């Protein structure tokens, strides 16, 4: 089925062994540094679930790395629009993860320099769906610059329950060097978030993407139309209704393009 | 060889026809964007060869698609990081290329912003080097707030020339939705702009990314180390020398980050 098709191109287990993918993907992250001669990471904290167990993941991979006599860093990064409603989250996460370093890079002056100049321009206003994804690529030009600065690699916090459905922006949170967290549904996140002995706060609340100046902190299932719960039987392989995989199929085909190189005329899978 | 494997990766040819070189990626921009349903193409016109290259072909695309009764748009735009110093040649490119819309964006209150807050925000200037790809990334963002705002796919300009050095900002002018370029090497390309009925002051124009404050107009070949008729000769087949075929295939291996999405576990290339 396309379903099975989807769940392996994602590579997502319908069952996790949750000490077994930890180990895996902090070896990954080690293995990636090992191999490069990287530095270390860096990663934008949001305070939500995914940001916070790519950073756990990354603070456990720098500190064995300095065990077996390596040298690594993890610099976590706060990201704020201003004032974020869910800071209070955001801190919380950081006293969980306990990154080597923890710093902070408000981006509204740059969003706003960019928003002014847009419709200095052309005398257009950004409809608030168009800055949010200047503010995602913001953030994205954020991470480069601390990691361009310091000598690390940018962690990308994709999984495959954002994958299937295209929800990140496409060189924005989608740009980044390497993905601690490929395959995992957004259940098994939080199962690995409870290994870790994660505060319960950080994957009980809403995942949000919170990009909208007229609608913040918008929970991901208004925008999408389906339920992480949905999403996760899907990709874990159970029997879902139809309507589920109708939903997801077409989504997943639409944004195939978020999970490919740009396209060229040598290429097949746009055709 | 490497090279072979090189070459046949990167989609070079030996030998080209010009004219229908310039007929396939017509084409394929044609078929790309029906096939999405976007309203055409939106490209940064830099005066360089490759975005002259790349817009005019955009252009005759549009053309074809009304000619044959249907809808689509080409957006040139110029970004300019405050004055550009080889704005003429910019200009002359948009003269040529005859686009259905031309535009502007100055990217430099952007980018002003973003490094005075780095540095409030680190107590740490952002260096000459990162702040280029800082304009760059910023590039990338006026090319998806117009395509976002007007409907549009982003055209990127990477060929074979610049794709086997990684010579682009990752996520900068390497972030784009599709790629007309793609296998040409330097000199091809120089040929499609010839044929195209491009002015000699396009077509031999010395390539540059002009990023850097402290070295505007930096040509390519200072910044690399290596002339492109070398780098040309390497992909198309010749004999090159062991400098030349030594210093590439290392700098393929160390770049290829930039020609694979995000790296995962479940990858290899970067083993
Ligand atoms: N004024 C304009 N007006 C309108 N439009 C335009 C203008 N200017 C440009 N345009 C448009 O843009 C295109 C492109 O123009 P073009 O061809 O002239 O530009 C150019 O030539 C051009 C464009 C931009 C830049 N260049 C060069 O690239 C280098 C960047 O590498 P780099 O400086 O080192 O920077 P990087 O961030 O790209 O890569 C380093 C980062 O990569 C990660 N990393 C590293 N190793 C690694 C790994 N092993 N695994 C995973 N990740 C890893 C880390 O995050 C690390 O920090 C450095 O050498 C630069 O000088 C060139 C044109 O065709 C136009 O369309
Ligand atoms: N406050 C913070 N502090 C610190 N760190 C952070 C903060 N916030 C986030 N972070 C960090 O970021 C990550 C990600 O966080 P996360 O998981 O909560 O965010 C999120 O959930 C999140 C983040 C960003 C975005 N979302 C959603 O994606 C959609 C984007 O619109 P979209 O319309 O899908 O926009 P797009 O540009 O991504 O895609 C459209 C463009 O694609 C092109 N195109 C289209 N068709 C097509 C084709 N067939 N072929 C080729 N190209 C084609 C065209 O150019 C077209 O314009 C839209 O629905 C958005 O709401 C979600 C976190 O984990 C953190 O690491
Ligand atoms: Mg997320
Ligand atoms: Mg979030
Ligand atoms: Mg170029
Ligand atoms: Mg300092
Ligand atoms: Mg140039």
């Amino acid at each position: 089925s396309m379903q099975e098709k989807i769940m392996r191109e994602l590579h997502v287990k319908p069952s996790i062994d949750p000490k077994q993918e930890i180990e895996d993907r902090v070896n990954f992250l080690k293995q990636y540094v090992k191999k490069t001669g990287a530095k270390g990471f860096v990663l934008g904290i949001s305070g939500g679930q995914d940001s916070t167990l790519a950073g756990r993941l990354a603070q456990l991979a720098v500190e064995s790395i300095r065990e077996e006599g390596g040298d690594a860093q993890f610099i976590a990064v706060r990201l704020p629009h201003g004032t974020q409603q869910d800071e209070d989250d955001a801190q919380l996460a950081l006293k969980f993860i306990k990154p080597d370093k923890s710093w902070k890079f408000d981006i509204k002056s740059t969003v706003s320099a960019f928003s002014d100049q847009y419709q200095q321009e052309t005398g257009d206003q950004l409809t608030d769906f168009n800055k949010g994804n200047v503010k995602a690529r913001t953030r994205m030009i954020a991470q480069y610059a601390i990691g361009g600065q310091e000598g690390l690699l940018v962690l990308g916090t994709d999984h495959a329950a954002e994958a299937v459905t295209g929800f990140f922006t496409k060189y924005g949170d989608g740009g980044a060097d390497l993905l601690p967290l490929t395959g995992l549904t957004k259940r098994q996140g939080r199962t690995l978030l409870k290994e870790l002995g994660a505060p319960e706060r950080l994957y009980l609340k809403e995942p949000t993407a919170d990009l909208l100046d007229e609608k913040p902190q918008q929970s991901d299932e208004t925008e999408l139309g389906i339920s992480y719960d949905e999403i996760d039987d899907y990709l874990e392989g159970k029997e879902v209704s139809a309507k589920v995989s109708e939903a997801l199929e077409k989504r997943y085909s639409m944004t195939e393009h978020k999970r490919q190189v740009p396209a060229s005329m040598f290429d097949d899978w746009w055709k």
